[PDB]
Formats: C-alpha cells, sequence, structure tokens
C-alpha cells in the first residue's frame, strides 16, 4: 500500500501524537516527509525515532513559531525549494482546554485562538503559496468533535475547533478552482499527551462516555489523513470528515 | 495492488449501474467478495455479464428483491449470508432524483422517493443488521446527498428523502456501535452517471463552467470513498455522513 | 401584544400539548385560529375547551388523514373558503418513536415517516396552494432536536424529524420568490402526553440530568410558533430554529 | 409591544447598521438601553440622534477597546452599577472581510479574528460576571450565513464567524446551569454601512444572489434580537437563528 506515493508533505506537531503517528503512516505509503513542532528539542527527539525506524529516509524538521507567518514561510519554503514542490499540508498541531468559563484567563482564550486558529490560517497561506502556480495540493486541518457538538468547558477549544471547520469550509469554496482541495478532520478522543495528562476521574469519565468503551488511537486519525491526502479522496473539499466513533461531548 | 476490502463479503444495491457498479468493480479489485442488487432482472443480467468479461474467474451474485419490502429484502441478503457464511459489508446505494416544481409534485411522486431513498435503506441496514449482530462487526454504508445538507431549488422529495438518510444513518450509528457495527453516510455532489445525462450539449457546457472543479465527479470518485469507509482504515468513522461533493452546492 | 393580529391560522395536531397551546397563545394575540386533530372526539373535546376559555370566539375544528392530500385539501380549502386567505399553517402534529433496531416492524417505520414527514409534505403543499396566488404567507414545520443530534433508539423518530428538517429547507428554498416564509422548529423535551409515562420516582432521576433540570412548557415551543408566524420574523426562512434548552439525546 | 420591559441592555456596535435600529427597538420595547462604539465621536453621534427621537430617555455610551477584557469590564461594570443589574448584553460589534486569499495579510486576518471573536468572547465573559449572581440573563451573539455556509473570499470572515457558533454551542451549554441563555443570530446580507459602499458590480450581484431580490432591513435583524432577549424566547440556548432569506454565500 502506497497511497500517497511520491508526495511531498509537510506535518505541523509531526514530533508525538497523531501527527507523528501520521509521519511513519505517509513514510510507510511513500511520502517525503517534513515535520513541524513547538521547539527545537522535540523536533531532534522525533527525527532520532524516526532515524531508528527509518535508517535509509531523510525526514526534514522545523520549529517555526506558528503565530508568525514569515517564520511558518521560512519553514515551508526550505521544504519546497529541497523538493521543487509542495504537494500536501497538514495543519495538525493543536492544544485543548477544560477551564470553567469565569477560570479562562484573557492569555488562555488568545493563546488557544492564535495555535488553533492563526497557527491553521498561516500554514495553509504558506502552502497556497508554494501550490498555486502547480495548481494541484491538498490542505488538511485538523478541528475536533468539540467544534461541531460544543462542550461543558473550556469554550476557547469548541470556540477555536468551529473556526478551523469554518476556514476549511470557506477556502475549499475559494482555492478549487486552483484544483487545490481543502478538508477538516473532526477527532473525538483521541489516546495521546494531549489526553492521558488527565486526574483518573477524568480518565474514568471519557472511557465510560466513550460508546466504543475505548478511546481512538493516533493511527486511526493518522490513516484518515492518509486517506484525505490521497488521489481516492479527489472529490472530498470544503468539509471536515468526524472521526469520532460516535464519542458527543 | 491494493486490497483494503480483502474477503470482506459485501453487497451493493443499486449496483447494477452508475456509482454502485463503479464500487463493483472497485470492490472486486480490492479483494471483496461482491453481490449486487439491481430494480430488474434485465438490470441484474447485463450487470453479471458485464462482470463475467471483466473479472472471468469471479463469482458475483445477483438479486433484483422490491426494496420497499423488508421480506424481499431478507430473501436476498440471507442467500448472500448462507453462501459465504457472514455478511462483512451493506451498501444501500441505490437511489433516485426528483426535480419537479412544488406546485407539480404529486402524491404518487413524494411516495414514491420516500419509499425508495429511505424505507430501501431502512430495508437494506435493518436486513444487514441481522446478519451482522451475532458476529458484532460490520459496516452498513448509506448513500445520501448534497441536497440532504443544503437543500435544492425544486423537487423537493430530494433533499427531504437525502435529510432522511442522514438522520437515520445519525440515530442508527449511535445505537450499534456498542454491537461493533460502523453505519457511514456518503453525501455526493453531482456525479456522471445515467441520473444526471439527458440534455444538449449546448446547455451542458454552461452547466459543467458553473461548477467549482468545472467538471461533474466520476463514478469511481465516489465508489473510492466507500472503499475507504468499508475498509478497517475508517475504523474510529461511523454515525456521520461524509460530503463527496467537490464543493458544489444545489 | 397582537403578534399575529386577523392572521387566519390552520394548527395541525391543535387538540393538545404543544398545538393547543399555540391555539390559546395564537388567540390571545388576535388571529383566527383552525385546529386539527386525528379524531372527531378530540376535535370536539379541544373545540368545547376552547369555549369554555373563549366564548366569543369561533374555532373550526376538522380531523383529516393527513397521510391523504385531498383529505388535507379539502379542510384546509374550507377554512380558505370562511376566511377568504390562509396567512400561518402550523404542521405540528407529529409522532415520537424509542423501540430497539431489532424491534422496529415495518409496519412501525412505514407509520411514522407517514405522519411525520408525508403528513408534512401534505399540509405544507395545500397551504401554498392557497398562499401562492395572495403571494405572502408562513409554513411553520415540527422537527425534533433528533433531527440534528439524532437518538440512541427509535430510529425512525431521527430518520422522519431529519426529513422534516430537509424538507423546511428546500421548500423554503423553492418558494421564497413567492414570499411565503418556510420555517422549522425543533423542539428538545416538552412536558405534553407523548412524555408522561414514568411514576415520578423514576422521572427524579431523568428531570435531574436535564440541562434545565426540567423539560419544557408546551407554551416554551407554542411562543417560537407566535414568534416565527408574525412580521418579526419576515427575515427568517429555509432553517429550522432549535428550542431544546440545550437538551441532548 | 414592550416585550423586553425593564430589561438592563448592553448593545454593542450599537452606533450604526443593526445595533443602532436594535437600540431604538428595544427602547420602544421598554428596555434600558446601553451602547458601546468603536470611537467616541461615534458614541457622541449616536446619542444625540437617540437624543432627537426620544428625548427623555437616557443613554449610556462608552468606546471600550473589545480586544481587552478590563476596559469591556470597565464599561459593563458602570451600566451594572447604574442599574444594580445587567439582564441582556448583545455582543453586536463586528466587521467583515472580501480579499482573496493571497492578499489577506497577517494584521488583516489578527484583526478580523480579534474584533469578531475575542470582542465576542470578552462582551459574554464580562457579561457574565454581572449576571451570574443574579442567575438569569441573556448573551446575544452575531455570527453570520458565511459561518455556516461559508465564502467565495476574505476567509477571515467565515472563520471568525464560525467560531462565534462555536462559542455560542460550548458557552450556551456550559452556563444553562446558571439560568443564562447564549443564542446566535446569522444575518444573510442586511443593507447597513458594511454593505452599501460596495461598487455597483459587486451590488449587483449580491441583488441578483439574493432570493427575496432586495438586502435584509437592519430593524430585520434587530427584531430577531428583540425576541431572543424577551422571555418569550425561554427555551432557546446553545443554537444560531439564520436571518438571511435563504441567501447562500
Ligand atoms: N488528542 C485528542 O483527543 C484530540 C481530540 C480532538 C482533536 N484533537 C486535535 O488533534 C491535533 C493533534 O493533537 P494530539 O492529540 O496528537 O496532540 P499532542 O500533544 O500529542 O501533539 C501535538 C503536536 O502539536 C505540537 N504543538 C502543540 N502546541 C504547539 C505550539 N504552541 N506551537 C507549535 N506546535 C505545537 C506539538 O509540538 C506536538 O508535536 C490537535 O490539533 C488537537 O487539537 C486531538
Ligand atoms: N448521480 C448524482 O449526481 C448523485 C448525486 C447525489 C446523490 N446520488 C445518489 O447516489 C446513488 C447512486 O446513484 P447513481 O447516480 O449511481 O444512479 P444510477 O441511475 O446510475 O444507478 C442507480 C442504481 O440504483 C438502482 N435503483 C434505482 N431505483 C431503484 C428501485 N426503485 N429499486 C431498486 N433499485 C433501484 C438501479 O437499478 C441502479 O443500479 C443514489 O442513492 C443517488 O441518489 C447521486
Ligand atoms: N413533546 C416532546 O417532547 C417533543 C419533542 C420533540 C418534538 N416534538 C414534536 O412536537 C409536535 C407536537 O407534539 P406534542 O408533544 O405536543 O404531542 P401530543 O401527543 O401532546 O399531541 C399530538 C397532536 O397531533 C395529533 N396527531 C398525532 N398523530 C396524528 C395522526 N396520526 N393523524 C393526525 N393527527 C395526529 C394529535 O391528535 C394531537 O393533537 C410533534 O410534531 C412532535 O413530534 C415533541
Ligand atoms: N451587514 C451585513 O450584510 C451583515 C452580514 C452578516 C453579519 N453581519 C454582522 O452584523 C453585525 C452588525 O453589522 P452591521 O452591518 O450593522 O455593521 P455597521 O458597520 O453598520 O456597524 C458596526 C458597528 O460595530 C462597531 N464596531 C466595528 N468595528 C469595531 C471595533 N474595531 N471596535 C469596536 N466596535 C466596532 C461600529 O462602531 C458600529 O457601531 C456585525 O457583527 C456584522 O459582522 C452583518
Amino acid at each position: 500500500m502506497n497511497l500517497v506515493q511520491d508526495k511531498v508533505t509537510i506535518i505541523t506537531g509531526g514530533t508525538r501524537g497523531i501527527g507523528f503517528a501520521a509521519a511513519k503512516i505517509f513514510i510507510d505509503n511513500g511520502a517525503k516527509v517534513s515535520i513541524f513542532g513547538e521547539t527545537q528539542e522535540e523536533v531532534d527527539t522525533a527525527l532520532a525515532q524516526l532515524k531508528e525506524l527509518y535508517p535509509e529516509e531523510e525526514v526534514l524538521g522545523f520549529a517555526p513559531d506558528l503565530t508568525s507567518r514569515d517564520a511558518v514561510m521560512a519553514a515551508v519554503g526550505q521544504v519546497a525549494q529541497k523538493y521543487g514542490r509542495l504537494d500536501v499540508m497538514i495543519n495538525n498541531a493543536g492544544i485543548t482546554s477544560n477551564n470553567v468559563f469565569s477560570r479562562v484567563s484573557e492569555e488562555e482564550f488568545k493563546h488557544i485562538m492564535d495555535i488553533n486558529v492563526t497557527g491553521v490560517f498561516n500554514g495553509a497561506w504558506c502552502a497556497y503559496q508554494c501550490m498555486k502556480d502547480a495548481k494541484k495540493g491538498v490542505i488538511i486541518n485538523t478541528a475536533s468533535v468539540t467544534g461541531i457538538f460544543g462542550s461543558l468547558s473550556g469554550v476557547g477549544y469548541p470556540a477555536s475547533k468551529a473556526s478551523v471547520i469554518g476556514l476549511t469550509h470557506g477556502l475549499g469554496r475559494e482555492i478549487i478552482r486552483k484544483n487545490i482541495r481543502v478538508v477538516g478532520v473532526a477527532p473525538g478522543v483521541v489516546n495521546t499527551d494531549m489526553t492521558n495528562g488527565n486526574p483518573p476521574e477524568i480518565m474514568e469519565g471519557y472511557l465510560k462516555a466513550l460508546p466504543m468503551k475505548r478511546m481512538l488511537e493516533p493511527e486511526e486519525i493518522a490513516n484518515v489523513y492518509l486517506f484525505l491526502a490521497s488521489d481516492l479522496a479527489s472529490g472530498i473539499t470544503a468539509t471536515t470528515v468526524s472521526v469520532d466513533g460516535a464519542y458527543r461531548p
């Protein structure tokens, strides 16, 4: 199976969790993969892990400030200049929130809006600049089940993830004439560092609320990134695919 | 090369032409054991002969049950389950459209589109569930439409029936996920099949140019989404409908 | 307050629950009200109740088979003939389902599809025929929260109520050029004969788990019918308004 | 008609357009109105216009930086101090975008996200702090049709307005236990300074694409704010009402 054969791919937040599982699955399927991480330390750790798994595969790693379009452009530009093209952009880096409304500070709301929305806008804009003249490409934006069904706390999380769905819808409709597809992915509860850090009572809570009686594995989200990036999904754009196993927050 | 549905016993309703027939081919290519349903025995015979030319060593069963009769659907689903010992995938793809102005929509026309597009999907999903529930495994795929989400400017029975399919998929998916059976919808935009061809090229030239992709989707582009959704790659996808419309808005 | 002053109104399922609460609120706001019921007995009971409340008000009552468009046309036609016009049509009559999928018979699925969807189509079609030449009117269709968020059982209920939302969207887009508005109302859990079952010991736990800690009252749905039928809602069409107090099935 | 009798109301962006039409309709319906505007000059102009219409009515006016929660709290706090309570908060201030994706600068995307989302979050948070102990109140957030159906350009506009819908959904579900309702309003194309200044070619396109063959008037949106703020809408929360006359971008 080589669903993304010879596709030049960038995965933001590709150092751990869903993004890292996607790096592996995309390399397994013939893609040329580059990853972004928050810090250079996280990037070095992930590149060393990928070097053990794939000793003959070259994987580029960068740590741009996702809130700065110039910093994202510098990193995206290096990938496009090394391979002469950019086929796939996955705006997967993201954070969550669970604070009760009264305890949501200005700083916390600004930060989740910055990373989850401005980070996605910057990545999609920089990918588009490298894809527009080639008149081909795929931009994948990671939303959440909370972007559709809301949440009971951490208002910045459904607000930012609903914005990602809205950005995906509008951008997809706008740039389809340049043969560039824009698709969203809205996961439910996934077994990563984002969810495994919670207290045991919250973990117990999730596991009883999940209709599948298990969290999804990062591979189950990464397999959807894989299909959506492949030419099999040539009819899918300006929409968000729910991958939540019927979980409802 | 690919074998995304290897050894999966699959039934495709409306598998004699358009999207369903393209799915029959793509599913056989990917290792599935395929059975098709068609509206008439003549359509079934034609499709089986076409598939026999393409795949001379492949056995494909064909049936023409009245989709509005659950006993007729159960008899056909039962024969497939009896022959292979299980049922892994059910695709409720058979459907029809409408474009009549509201004043000209007869009682008979509204009843018929509601019967085929909704009762036909309910009957197929119910009969599949009965053959899947003890195995605690399976995938049910229901074909909706872009009109089920964005409405239409005419033929009210078409968005009404296709929105019902999305609602059925959502509710059924939430209900039977505890039996490890996934229920997923597919909402196509405008697809190049017998459903959409008939108009002269002069009329169609301006229509195609106004489409966001400047072309209709091909039946293979919908069938490839059936393939992914039926595969173990979509293990996290249930109680939802995937839009495959190339940004087309009715 | 006379939000529907002199508006000739038909309310299907106006003999009890939401429909009956709407009959009272519409009479209070100056409308000329006619009600439909399943049986002649229900119609006689409701008309007598409205005579004790409003002795000087004339209310017409009919019991047409909602699955027969000719029977609905005969009743709608009599109202339009008596007042010379039809201003408001409320397709409020409906039923629910809670049977587990295996136990949903052909007959049960056919019946809920017939009453909840064909009944709404027939009422909307007959209203349209009496409104189209006047180039004014409002058609209100009662959906449900299950039409948007699904359900855990009784598949015919989300299937039929999602169809009502789809019919409302398509019909609204089609006939807005004739200055006829088509709007949906999606209630959550309302205190009527439809939810009047279980003893209080069992109910106490259920009510406590509801986001508002109570069901909605039929007046709370009828007040939304009132606004939507008024000229205040002149910009609202081809959409469904959620009146569920944040309840999620 | 006095749908919002004795209700202490704050309207952000109440100096012109929809917000100003709402100021008038809310005063007509018995509310105690306070307005916010971008500049002190706009506030002075609107207060003078309202003094000519209502010479005996006192209307407070403020121009806080909506991106600063402390500046919004200072203004909201003064209203709550003067009347001892806050009954209604309308987060109506907003801006639009129509730039092609390549021409959307970092600055433009940041600004629309700041005003349309952080401005709504700040207003809703400050209102909640003044409403939570009273265990009653209504927060109205202005989204847009583009938040549901996307757009063909100005990606910041559907992204920010979809975020407003997501914020409304999540916040509504979270604070309904404090008897505070959170509702959204999604207008189509409204005849205000936001749209009326466009070149004839763009105007022609709008008028052709509008199924009603006219734009909605600001009163048609303000009448929906009125109903949603009234006790008639007691069952409506954690949802967005479309007021678009079947217009689709
Ligand atoms: N884990 C879940 O249950 C869940 C639920 C729904 C949505 N999602 C979304 O899935 C995506 C991936 O999440 P995950 O669970 O794999 O998370 P993770 O914590 O396992 O990894 C997140 C990745 O994003 C990067 N990232 C985070 N904050 C960053 C910042 N400030 N700057 C730059 N990069 C940053 C990290 O470096 C890391 O590589 C996110 O968009 C998340 O919101 C996850
Ligand atoms: N083609 C499009 O533009 C379009 C758009 C949106 C939705 N869809 C949906 O896709 C599905 C497949 O459609 P298609 O375009 O391939 O159509 P098609 O006409 O090419 O084939 C339809 C198939 O369904 C079967 N079928 C139709 N009526 C039937 C009946 N009364 N009883 C039993 N079987 C019946 C036919 O035998 C045939 O095999 C349908 O559900 C259709 O509504 C298609
Ligand atoms: N009550 C709830 O919790 C709730 C929830 C969501 C949606 N709804 C919807 O609200 C609407 C009103 O329901 P309600 O709770 O007031 O119910 P109800 O049982 O109190 O009243 C139903 C009314 O519809 C009529 N009706 C029912 N079946 C009919 C048939 N076969 N033919 C003709 N008339 C028929 C009855 O005579 C009666 O007047 C329905 O469409 C229902 O689906 C109710
Ligand atoms: N007019 C339309 O076609 C339309 C379409 C859909 C949504 N909307 C939404 O409706 C709402 C009202 O818009 P309108 O058409 O009445 O606009 P308008 O331009 O007529 O008025 C906007 C108001 O918001 C204030 N405002 C704008 N930017 C601000 C800022 N930086 N800081 C503080 N206050 C600011 C202005 O002072 C003014 O009072 C907005 O949220 C807008 O996005 C309008």
